[PDB]
């Protein structure tokens, strides 16, 4: 069962590839017609859409007795998508961030210490309740401070980005799957190999996302993409993680998130994302993966 190991990794990365632009191309559409910015509808639709791999891993993962996947899971995401996503996506289209979504990165700041420090003891059920009703919140509040027939204008722009999110989706599971196979196959096969892969395989969507919407120069996008992800992955993911156990503390990872989320921030309301803070956020990803235990 090699070959077809390929298979799926090759079709998986074809998936991934055109699959992202047609989700980023409905989504720019579905904005346009909503009078909503691209920040919002990627801190909301595009983000919820590519962290659903994250909230069904961190469920099932916690659900069957292993509380250390579901939060190592979410928070690594977290650190990935600052790090390596936007990382890549600030390098290859800057983003200069006006004055009010900055407010929504401030607000997304909070949000983050705020779980940091819940977390210190450990995530608890009543922690990941708090943390889902705060994640309600944030949505409701980014979509009205960015809001005001079968119209075949809409309808094929949901059609776009239903079938652009299905694609990401597939691609991103066709792509572990195909690696898991071959792994196996060549008889190369540990169980971080294995936790890793799964685990940036969930970081797949956002990537080819981002990636994709960078290079359409749409940095609001990406940049809601990024913000929203980590909120869905915090009060989503490990909040429903933390609803069937309890999370241990992962006061390190939490720390270099709380860094990074920090450094995001100011950059955006100082100065700008561009290239350096886009190879600044590469090098601490880069340290990260080197360093961070496994
Ligand atoms: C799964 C996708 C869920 C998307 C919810 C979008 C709410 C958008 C409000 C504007
Ligand atoms: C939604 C925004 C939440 C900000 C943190 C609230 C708890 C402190
Ligand atoms: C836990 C105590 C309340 C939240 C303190 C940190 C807010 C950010
Ligand atoms: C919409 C559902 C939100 C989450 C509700 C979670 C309830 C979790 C209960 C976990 C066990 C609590 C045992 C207490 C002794
Ligand atoms: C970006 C800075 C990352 C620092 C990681 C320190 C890891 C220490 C062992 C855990
Ligand atoms: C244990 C290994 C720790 C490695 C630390 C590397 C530097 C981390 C901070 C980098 C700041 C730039
Ligand atoms: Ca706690
Ligand atoms: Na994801
Ligand atoms: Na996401």
């Amino acid at each position: 069962m090699v070959i077809l190991g390929v298979g799926y990794f090759l079709l998986g990365l074809i998936l991934l590839y055109y699959g992202s632009d047609w989700f980023v191309l409905g989504s720019e559409r579905i904005a346009r017609h909503f009078n909503v910015s691209n920040f919002v509808i990627g801190a909301t639709v595009m983000a919820i859409g590519t962290s659903l791999p994250e909230i069904l891993t961190s469920a099932y993962a916690s659900y069957m007795h292993a509380p250390g996947i579901s939060i190592g899971n979410a928070i690594g995401s977290c650190i990935c998508n600052i790090g390596l996503v936007l990382g890549l996506s600030a390098i290859i289209s800057p983003i200069i961030v006006d004055k009010n979504l900055q407010k929504n990165i401030l607000v997304y700041l909070l949000f983050v210490i705020f779980a940091a420090v819940i977390g210190i003891d450990g995530f608890s059920w009543i922690d990941g309740v708090v943390l889902l009703i705060l994640f309600i919140i944030y949505l409701r509040w980014t979509v009205k401070n960015g809001s005001a027939k079968n119209n075949p204008s809409v309808v094929f722009s949901l059609v776009l980005l239903i079938i652009g999110l299905i694609g990401v989706l597939v691609g991103a599971e066709l792509f572990v799957d195909g690696a898991k196979k071959i792994a196996l196959a060549l008889d190369i096969s540990d169980k971080v190999i294995g936790f890793t892969l799964v685990a940036f395989g969930t970081s797949l969507p956002e990537l080819m996302v981002s990636l994709a919407a960078a290079k359409r120069n749409l940095g609001g996008m990406v940049l809601g993409n990024v913000i929203g992800s980590n909120i869905a992955d915090i009060g989503g993911a490990l909040a429903v993680g933390s609803l069937f156990m309890h999370l241990p503390a992962e006061n390190v990872q939490m720390a270099v998130l709380v860094i990074m989320s920090l450094l995001l921030y100011l950059f955006a309301k100082y100065s700008k994302i561009g290239r350096w803070q886009g190879i600044l956020f590469l090098a601490l990803y880069i340290i990260a993966i080197a360093s961070l235990r496994m």
